[PDB]
């Protein structure tokens, strides 16, 4: 089987991408976050506290034929960016452009926190990370692609992320009309349980390539870039008046600058970040200040390949008995 989906930019800044999953029966259809750096499927229910929903699609499971209370089951996510959710567990049927998975865990959120309330256009999450990490307790439960995996074509799936425009999620195959050049397939780490790599260097602009291992996670669920301070420090010194700012929380640039692209390695091959795409606009409304998409990654702990980077490719998400990471230019 295969299944293919489009992902749709939630704002004009692309600070997220929503995919429209069914759920259920007959199909209650929501519009999730598939998140490659977690490894839970939850929304916003019938069972949300009232006043932390505004303007979100439920899922009701009274009104689906196919629901089941997983028993005893609970659930509670903290993520990167300060976030969290917690609550019960049903199994249904969800579908993904076209695949289906019966018995599927569907989180259904009992609290939310206020970035999940004051976002209306996100009705919850869809983990693609590695299923251990799921928070399901007492029982550990498996993504959508964990279990659709063993019906699937070839054990992946694809993220094609548009810049300021729509894109694609596919299940089971690769298209190969979707990208240019070769798919170049580096090796994975699942220690951590995300879909972790390590590219092999950088540039700036037209700069020359820094032969370098920068570690870091494929996650569709993080806008931004984040990298060592050392690399992201380079890219900003070539913008002039750039400057990281410890009150707005990272580095803002003039808005009147135009930024210079960004490429990273994958094995000998190279990707190029438009520099366009890390152009996140005005700190606040009317400012001329504007916020970078290349941000430090010092105190998270980790290097994280956000959609700034994941959308100036086609990323293959290998789920073979061993994983690795695909990336072509598009």
């Amino acid at each position: 089987s295969t299944g293919s989906a489009t992902t749709t930019p939630i704002d004009s800044l692309d600070d997220a991408y929503i995919t429209p999953v069914q759920i259920g029966t007959p199909a209650q259809t929501l519009n999730l976050d598939f998140d490659t750096g977690s490894s839970d499927l939850w929304v916003f229910s019938s069972e949300t506290t009232a006043s932390e929903v505004d303007g979100q699609t439920i899922y009701t499971p009274s009104k689906s034929t196919t629901a089941k209370l997983l028993s005893g089951a609970t659930w509670s996510i903290s993520y990167g960016d300060g976030s969290s959710s917690s609550g019960d567990v049903y199994t249904d049927t969800v579908s993904v452009g076209g695949l289906t998975v019966t018995g599927q865990a569907v989180e259904s959120a009992k609290k939310v926190s206020s970035s999940f309330t004051e976002d209306s256009t996100i009705d919850g999450l869809l983990g693609l990370a590695f299923s251990t990490l799921n928070t399901v307790s007492p029982t550990q439960q498996k993504t959508f692609f964990d279990n659709a995996k063993a019906s699937l074509d070839s054990p992946v799936f694809t993220a094609d992320l548009g810049y300021h425009a729509p894109g694609t999620y596919n299940f089971g195959f690769i298209d190969t009309t979707a990208y240019t050049g070769s798919i170049t397939y580096t090796a994975v780490s699942t220690k951590q349980g995300f879909w972790e790599w390590t590219s092999t260097g950088y540039a700036v602009g037209s700069g020359t390539f820094k032969s370098t291992s920068i570690d870091g996670i494929a996650d569709t669920g993080t806008t931004l870039l984040y990298l060592p301070a050392t690399v992201v420090s380079a890219y900003w010194a070539q913008v002039s008046g750039a400057k990281s700012s410890s009150s707005v929380g990272g580095y803002v640039f003039p808005c009147s600058a135009t930024l210079p692209s960004f490429t990273f390695g994958v094995g000998s091959a190279r990707i190029v970040i438009p520099g366009d795409y890390i152009d996140f606009g005005p700190i606040s409304t009317g400012s001329s200040s504007c916020f970078g998409g290349i941000q430090s990654s010092a105190g998270i702990g980790i290097n994280i390949f956000g959609d700034v980077a994941l959308k100036a490719a086609f990323v293959v998400f290998n789920g073979a008995t061993t994983p690795t990471l695909g990336f072509a230019s598009k």
